[PDB]
Order: C-alpha cells, then structure tokens, then sequence
C-alpha cells in the first residue's frame, strides 16, 4: 500500500462566494470521480487559491460533500507569480491507494486545463 | 500503516513574537494531549498565518518541545478571507496512527474555537 | 512503510527565472542524492517562496529531474515575517522511508544555510 497525492485545478469568473465553492466542489467531485476516492481514505486536503480570491475559503466547499465531513483540509494562499494564470484555486489530496504514482488522475478543469501536463 | 491529518487553529490578540509562541505552544501541546502523538510518528508539520501576523514564524515554537527537535515542520501564508478570522494560527500535523478518522481529536482554541466544524 | 518529511531551503541572489529554476532543482538533487530518494516514493512535494520572488513557479524545476513527472507538487507562499530570510525557497518533500526520523537528511543551500538547526 502508499499514501499519493492527488493534484486538482480549476478558476472561476468572479470572486464570489457561490462561484468559488461551486467551481471547488466540481473540483473535488472530478478527482474523487476518476480516483475513485473514498473519505475515509484521505489523509489530508490542502486547498490554494491566488491572492485575486477574497470571497470564501474554498474549504467551505468539502463539508458540502456527504460522507466528508471528518476530512481534515486546510488553505493557502498561492504564490503570485508574473503572468501566472488568475483567479485559479489549487489541491492537492492525499490519499492512501494501491494505484501507481503514473496512474493517478489529475484533474484540472475551466481556464486551468491550460497547466495540464 | 495509516497517516492522518490533524487540525489545529488558534488566535493572538496582538502580532508580538511572545504571543505567538505562546499560542502556537499551547495548541501544540493540546493537539499533543488529545491525540497521544509521539513525535517520531509525526510525519511533518505545517503551520499557516494570516497576513496580520508578522512578529515571528510560529514553528518556532515547536523547538520549545522537548523530543520534537526532528519533526519536519514548515510556514505558510493562510489566504486573506474577506471577514475571516483574524490574528490566527492553524496547524495541520500529519501522524501515523491507527485511530480512525471521525475518531482523529482536531483542536480549536481561544477566538478560534468558532472555526470548530 | 512510514512516510516522513524532508526540508529543503536555498536562496537566489536575483528573481529571474533561470535562477529559481537553477537554485530549485540544485536544492532537490541535493536531498534526492542525500536520502537516496526515488521519485516513485515521493508522496508530494511542496514549495514555498517568500513574496519578493514572482519569477514562476519553483515548481517547475522539478519537471528538469527525469523519472520525476508524476511526482505531484504545488506551490505556496511563504509568510512575511520580519527580519525573515529574503529570496528563499522552501521545500518539503514527503517520502515513503524506512529511515529512522532523527536519521533523515535535510538540507540547507546558499544562504539558506542560516536556517540550518
């Protein structure tokens, strides 16, 4: 067995609350979709968002996930970067799983695909 | 075996390098208590500020704990939340263990303990 | 096996690109040559940059280590502390390890060395 991390990404249009936890929940959703993630199985959470996002922690967005409520998660603030891609909001989930670091499905998603290996 | 996350936040009331070692030690040493860690099963650390603090690095404290002078541990700025909790500290302390997740004691202390899910 | 955290921090004298990139993947090689760290048991990695470097991504350094593509990383800011060392980057790299914790080689560069316990 190993513990893996699992790398998300995605924006919104606007610093708004709804916007932020919804664009964050479809995150979530999507890699717990293709990673076939249970809660129990999550170490951790760390969620990022650019310095543009003032709105909502996108935390608030986990507990919206039944069976979730007992992940332990945590925000930061990302690196501003020149030109780096705005209003973007970061995973990174670690899990313990039996798939191989070369199979694991990262997700990134909206204006975010342009990151995408 | 199995890691697992565990959460800790607190508040100063004033950014001086006293009141956040003060705090940051005394949530460790609950987090600590509750949660029976050794600190050779702590996998690392991190420790986020918000952008008001600005005195001291709180991981400072964590030498101020007689065993845990090898426990990897590093700081980030927590996100700027539009009506967030100010002045506060919050760790995420990742630890082998075998107690199950809803089982996992996180610790919200002083002005913080409203973050308490 | 046990998992484990392992420190890294460097320091570059200017905020170029070129130079990020240099001083990162110099700080990783050193600790993947110190602990003998094959990428398939690297948990994730995270860096961190104090707020004057805006250059990119430490991030990717990373992707210059062949075998190293799907290591998952993500950034972060670190916090402003006063009188805190300028120009530095951070890392913490978690590691699949049978290496006892008080055994495992973190490693300071340039004018990181000061951080050094």
């Amino acid at each position: 067995m190993m513990i893996r991390g699992i790398r998300g990404a995605t924006t919104v249009e606007r610093d708004t609350e709804e916007e932020i936890l919804q664009k964050t929940k479809q995150l979530l959703e999507k890699i717990i979709e293709e990673n076939h993630t249970k809660p129990e199985d999550v170490v951790q959470m760390l969620l990022s968002a650019t310095p543009d996002l003032h709105a909502v922690f996108p935390a608030k967005a986990v507990r919206e996930l039944s069976g979730w409520q007992y992940v332990p998660v945590t925000c930061m603030q990302e690196m501003d970067v020149t030109g780096g891609l705005k209003k973007c909001i970061r995973v990174m989930m670690t899990v313990q799983t039996d798939v191989p670091q070369d199979q694991i499905r990262h997700v990134y998603l909206e204006k975010a695909v342009v990151l995408r290996p």
